[PDB]
Parts: C-alpha cells; structure tokens; sequence
C-alpha cells in the first residue's frame, strides 16, 4: 500500500513527489527528487526505468508517456513556433550553443510550412553552470520570447532579463525523457527521437511515425 | 510464461540467454545482449533495471546477483593459479595479446605467494574471431589449461581444440560486468576494479577493501 511506499522511499532519503498507478500488477509509478521510479505495492522492491510497453507493433515508453505529464504542465514556457496548418506538433529540447539546433531554427519557416508546430524547452548540455543555461534564461525570460530566441541564434543582443523560469527544470524532464544531445524530438506519445532532421526529412518521419503507430 | 517473452524479445531482435523468476510476482529476470531486464509473465512489459531489493538495511542489487550467478557457472572454465594458502580469489578477464595481462601472468608466483588465488575468463579486446580470440580458445579447450595459458603467456605453441567452451560467453559476461579493457579484476561481491595492480598493491588494495566491506 501507500505507506509502505512511503516507509521504502523515506529509509532513502527520497521525497516522493507522487504515487500513480504502474500497467503492471503489484508495483506503482512513482516520480521522485531521484526521478521516476517502479516500486511494488508492498514497498519491497524498486526497479529503475524506464519501462516500456512492448504488446502492440512498436514499443511505447510508459515512463516517457507518464512525463507528458509535467511536460504539459510546462506548455506556458515552451517557445512556441505555430504552424499556419498545424498537422504536427513537436516538442524540442534545444540548446543555443548547439549548431544543429541552430541549423533546425533557421529552417524553421520550412517546418511550419509543412504543417509542424515546433515548441522549444531548454537544455543546456553543459550543464546548469554555464553559458548555455544563463543565455537561455534570458531568453525564456523575455518580453517576446520568440524574438529573443531568433535573435540569440542569430548572434544577436541578448538583452539582460530574469523572471522565475528555472532551466533546471527543462533539464531535469529532458534528462528523465532520455536526452542526450541537442536537438532532440519528444512525440505526442512520449517517444523519444534525438537528432535533426531537415524539414522534408523530418515530415516523412513524422508521417510514418504516426501510420505505424495508430494502425 | 518464458514462451510469450523469447516471441516479445524476438520482434525487438533481442536474445535472451537466461531467464529465471524474478523476486517480484508476476514478473522474470532475464539475462539478454541488451543487458538484464525486468519482463513480466505474458511478455508485455519491460522494465530495463537495475531492480533492487530494498526491504532491508540497504539495497541489494537484484541485476548483479544474476549476473554473479553467470559467472558461477563460468567457474568450471576458468583457468585457477591457486596460493598456497589461500587469502583472496579473484577472477580476472584477461587478453594474452595485452601487455598488462602479459606482466600480470609473469607475477603470478608472486601473487600466488602474497596469497592470492587468480581465476582467468577469457576477454579479447578486440573481439570474436580476432586473432586473439582464436587462440585464447585454443588455450582453453586444452586439457590442462594452466599449462596451455603459460605455454602461450611463453611464447610456445598448444594442442588446438574443438571443446565446448566459447570464448563469447567469456566476451559477453565482462561486457555485460562493464569490463572494457584487460586486464579487469572481478571480486567475489561482483565488485568491478578494471586495470593492472602489481601482487604488492593488489594485495594491499583486496586487504583494504576486505576490512571496508566487513567494517573492520
């Protein structure tokens, strides 16, 4: 039960932050300070993630799925570049100082074109501490995000300004999806795709993606 | 039902090569190239792991126990150099084309007289069918495999064999224990110490590291 849970968690020193329901029988998922994590109803044993679902044609990543969660909760701060004709929204972590972020944003035009809503979160690969993270804090902090963003790329004036966005908190989720490197797509389904696609390249993809997936 | 698992794992391309019931009901621990995973009786879900006993004092790491229980079952193949009394046992995946494995080998009376018991498994670094992995099957599909190790160790050439033993499960246990490079020490608890200690260091060190995980 739920004490037991928590009684397993505290003896870790690990503050639960929630207990959902697991689609496997006797364990549950919990997201924690650790991130998440499987733990049986008795509180006996816990598994590392992630877990996957593997009964359909493709395999689904529960624990992606489940994130979606705070990844929604985080939609007011994404950077969002909306298709005329939205057909395909995309969740992107990106780093400035990434080059082949740099080469994404500056196709972006081409993406909406295609149908395909971009929005941005930021992650910094090097890290919390570094140019990367105070760079885009400035320009999830701005008046016109969207403008800031392009200028930055750009090689712009990066204008001084701060609000409570936390970086920390986009790294976190990315690194808990499974990011690694920039730019990386997360799907409406939790699933994770790193690496840049050019428009043309990166529509099919997600054409197919979603023909074999649905049925 | 290891039946529903081996079709899952089969539509992924992934191969089991052991699989035994999990601590967890409903669910089975198997041993695969992708490493161990946590799957469930009807093969629907995985979990990747590591899984961890925690209804104790400390966790208990459920992977490396059944990755301890390979290596147990590798200990018929592995080529013992025992101390006369016996202080430590170590296993150690070694590569005789590693310069490190090489000097190693050359001590091994000094280990063995510092009370250290050597257990080799095969590793080589560069692969299956490599040259070196060629040989090393030589050596352990002779009769008597320490003679046939120092032979070759020693330049001199072994009565090739066609046995039983595959290096690959060698290759692919210390992939899966983390092992990279040669020579890599294995302790009893599973405990990886990859690299190269001269028998005064290694005895210090497997000293040191008995008193720290017995608390004396």
């Amino acid at each position: 039960d739920d004490a037991a849970i928590q009684q397993t968690l505290a003896k870790m020193g690990i503050k639960s932050s929630d207990i959902q329901p697991a689609p496997v029988a006797g364990m549950k998922t919990v997201l924690t300070n650790s991130g998440v994590l499987y733990i049986t109803d008795d509180g006996k044993h816990i598994i590392q993630g992630p877990m996957y679902d593997v009964s359909g044609t493709a395999p689904v990543n529960v624990t992606n799925k489940m994130l979606l969660k705070q990844l929604n909760a985080l939609e007011k701060e994404m950077i969002v570049y909306k298709a005329p004709q939205e057909k395909h929204v995309i969740t992107v972590f990106t780093d400035i100082t990434c080059g082949y972020s740099h080469k994404l944003h500056e196709q972006m035009a081409d993406y909406n074109a295609l149908g395909i809503t971009v929005r941005y979160l930021a992650f910094p690969r090097q890290g919390l501490d570094s140019d990367a993270e105070k760079e885009m804090k400035a320009i999830w902090c701005a008046k016109d995000k969207n403008k800031a963003f392009d200028d930055v790329m750009a090689g712009k004036s990066v204008a001084p300004a701060s609000c409570d966005v936390d970086i920390a908190d986009h790294y976190a989720l990315g690194v808990q999806l499974g990011v690694s490197g920039t730019p990386a797509v997360v799907l409406s389904n939790g699933t994770l795709v790193p690496g840049y696609q050019p428009p043309k390249e990166m529509k099919e993809f997600l054409d197919e993606h979603q023909k074999m997936t649905s049925g």
